[PDB]
């Protein structure tokens, strides 16, 4: 109580070409009773930081000229800063310095890191599995009073209609715009391109961000031979194809014995000089981390080989 100190969000973000208001409050010993309260805003991009604002001499660095103005009264312990027409160069650390005349100048420790962005924020859970309810969100910074972002999805036709949460508060007292997608994805939703757009009315500013859904799903054996009727002594190739994400482990088996095994989309089982001893049921097993599938095929050597003398 009645102490040198400041209060501002450690981090804050805004769209390139827009504005940002950095909420700021500072305090000082009440015993001072200054007739006039002065202040200085400094900028550190990565020992001579450019001056954003300085009430004393009204000096403004060229990078901030006509792009920065102090909001709120310093006499009311309110050092809120507005930065306008933002460009990537303005990204960095901002800190405030109090000046109550005499030797009562004070550079406050707490600062604010401004992040300037050009794409909306799409949040997708690290593991998306088919058959489970999934939430996807588009987040957008909302710290510009003069310009409000309109949020919209791109290529969301198969995922259902969005649910707009609106302006939400995050930590440090900053704001975001959030829109949601709640859906149960099938295997078809794998690779689906998801896009979000942040547009500002009465401007030409339009920001787009895209992401691709990685949908995991169990194997479905889609390629499989029908009942094989082979010629004596011929060559027989059995093919088992499987569709899964991630790619499946394919296993050819007969009589409880693994004939061939490989992590692939398709797996061939080659039988040479086919004899009646090769007759029987062959099984193809497909499995990944999310499920399994299996089919069988009966091999029948029912065609006698013709003699071959020339
Ligand atoms: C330190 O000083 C700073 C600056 O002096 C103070 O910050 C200001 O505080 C005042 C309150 O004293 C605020 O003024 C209020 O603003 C409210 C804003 O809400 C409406 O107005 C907007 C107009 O641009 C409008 O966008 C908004 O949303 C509408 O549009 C959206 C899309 O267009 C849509 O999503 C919405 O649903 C809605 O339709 C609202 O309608 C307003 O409601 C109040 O009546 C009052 O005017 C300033 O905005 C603050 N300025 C800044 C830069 O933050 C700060 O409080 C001081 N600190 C202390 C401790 O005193
Ligand atoms: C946006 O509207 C403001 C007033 O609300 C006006 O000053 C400005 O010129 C407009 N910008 C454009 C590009 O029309
Ligand atoms: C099984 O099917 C694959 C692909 O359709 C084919 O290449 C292969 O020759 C077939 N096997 C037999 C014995 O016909
Ligand atoms: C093959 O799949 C069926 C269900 O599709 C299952 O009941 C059976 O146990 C599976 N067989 C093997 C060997 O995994
Ligand atoms: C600011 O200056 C020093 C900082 O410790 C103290 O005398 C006191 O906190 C004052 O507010």
């Amino acid at each position: 109580s009645g102490h040198w100190g400041a209060w501002m969000p450690s981090t804050i973000s805004a769209f390139e070409g827009t504005c940002v208001s950095i909420p700021c409050r500072f305090d000082f010993p009440d015993e001072l009773r200054p007739a006039v309260v002065h202040g200085v805003w400094y900028f550190n991009s990565p020992n001579y930081p450019p001056v954003v604002f300085k009430s004393r001499t009204q000096v403004v660095h060229e990078s901030f000229q006509g792009r920065s103005r102090l909001l709120g009264d310093l006499g009311l312990r309110n050092c809120t800063l507005l930065l306008s027409t933002l460009s990537p160069e303005l990204g960095g650390k901002y800190y405030f310095r109090g000046d109550l005349g005499g030797y009562n100048q004070y550079t406050f420790s707490e600062h604010s890191v401004l992040d300037i962005v050009n794409t909306p924020n799409i949040v997708v859970p690290p593991e998306v599995v088919a058959g489970t309810e999934v939430e996807v969100s588009c987040m957008v910074p909302d710290n510009c009073p003069e310009l409000r972002p309109e949020l919209s999805w791109l290529g969301h036709e198969g995922l259902g209609e969005p649910t707009v949460l609106g302006r939400l508060r995050e930590d440090e007292g900053t704001w975001v715009q959030v829109s949601l997608l709640h859906f149960v994805p099938t295997r078809e939703a794998n690779g689906h391109r998801l896009g979000c757009q942040a547009a500002f009315p009465n401007t030409t500013l339009q920001f787009e961000g895209y992401a691709s859904l990685d949908v995991k799903y169990p194997p479905v054996i889609v390629e499989m031979n029908s009942s094989v009727e082979a010629i004596e002594g011929s060559h027989v190739s059995l093919l088992c194809g499987a569709d899964s994400n991630p790619p499946p482990l394919l296993t050819w088996m007969r009589d409880g014995m693994v004939l061939r095994e490989a992590v692939a989309k398709s797996l061939y089982l080659d039988l040479e000089e086919v004899t009646p001893g090769e007759d029987g049921v062959y099984a193809c097993l497909a499995e990944n981390a999310y499920g399994q599938d299996n089919r069988t095929v009966e091999l029948s050597v029912m065609y006698a080989a013709a003699a071959h003398h020339h």
